[PDB]
C-alpha cells in the first residue's frame, strides 16, 4: 500500500512526551525520515493547561518551525488524528517541508497537525522555532487527563 509523509513538531518528536505513541506497534507503521523546517513561517506556541504545543494556522507569522519527517500507513494517520482529536482539537494539513538531513531533494510534502480552532489569546504567546518540553519556558507537558 501506499505510505504518506507527516512532520511532527510538538510532542511526537524524538525525545519528546508522546513519541513512544509512534513507537507502539499497534498503532501502525512509522519510519523516522529525517529532520525539517516549514516552508513557510507560523506560531508555534506552548499553551493551554496541558502545555501542549500547537502550530496555528496562521501562515506568514512567526518562524519557519523545525521537526522531524516521517513516512507512516494508513493505520498509524488515522490513529494519530485520533490522538490529536481531529478535527476539533487540531486539523491535519498539507504543508511543504524544507529538508535538513535525510537518512528527496530540496522539500517534501507532508500532513502536519495546525490548528484554527486555538483560543484567540494564545496569539500573545511565545513564538517558538521549535519544541522542547524540557526548555527554557519551563511548560513542561502534562497528560491530558490532569485536572
Amino acid at each position: 500500500h501506499h505510505m504518506a509523509h507527516i512532520f511532527v513538531y510538538g510532542t511526537l518528536k524524538r525525545g519528546q512526551p508522546n513519541h513512544k505513541v509512534m513507537l507502539d506497534h499497534s498503532h501502525g507503521l512509522a519510519a523516522f525520515r529525517g529532520r525539517g523546517c516549514t516552508v513557510e513561517s507560523f506560531p508555534l506556541v506552548i499553551a493551554g493547561e496541558h502545555n501542549i504545543p500547537w502550530l496555528l494556522y496562521l501562515p506568514g507569522k512567526g518562524h519557519c518551525v523545525t521537526g522531524e519527517i516521517y513516512e507512516v500507513d494508513e493505520q498509524m494517520l488515522r490513529f494519530l488524528d485520533d490522538f490529536e482529536d481531529c478535527p476539533s482539537m487540531y486539523q491535519r494539513t498539507a504543508l511543504q517541508v524544507q529538508v535538513l538531513e535525510w537518512e528527496p531533494g530540496d522539500s517534501v510534502q507532508c500532513f502536519v497537525y495546525t490548528t484554527a480552532t486555538y483560543a484567540p489569546e494564545w496569539l500573545f504567546l511565545p513564538y517558538h522555532e521549535s519544541y522542547d518540553s524540557e526548555g527554557p519556558h519551563g511548560l513542561r507537558y502534562n497528560p491530558r487527563e490532569n485536572r
